[PDB]
């Protein structure tokens, strides 16, 4: 699945809650995928096991 939680600016990192926990995990440092924006919507997917700090608003 994907999981959904808010990223970091200052760690570039994403939050995401998934199975009653959350797991804090590096956004990428790709300039449309990292934690422009303290607090955006950010996802883990598990299907690619990918990261992305800019998921589509
Ligand atoms: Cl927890
Ligand atoms: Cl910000």
């Amino acid at each position: 699945s994907k999981y959904g939680g808010e990223c970091s600016k200052k760690d570039n990192t994403c939050t995401y809650r998934k199975d009653g926990k959350d797991h804090i995990v590096k956004c990428p440092s790709a300039d449309n995928k990292k934690c422009k924006t303290d607090r955006h919507h950010c996802e883990y997917d598990d299907h690619h096991k990918t990261v992305d700090c800019q998921t589509p608003v």
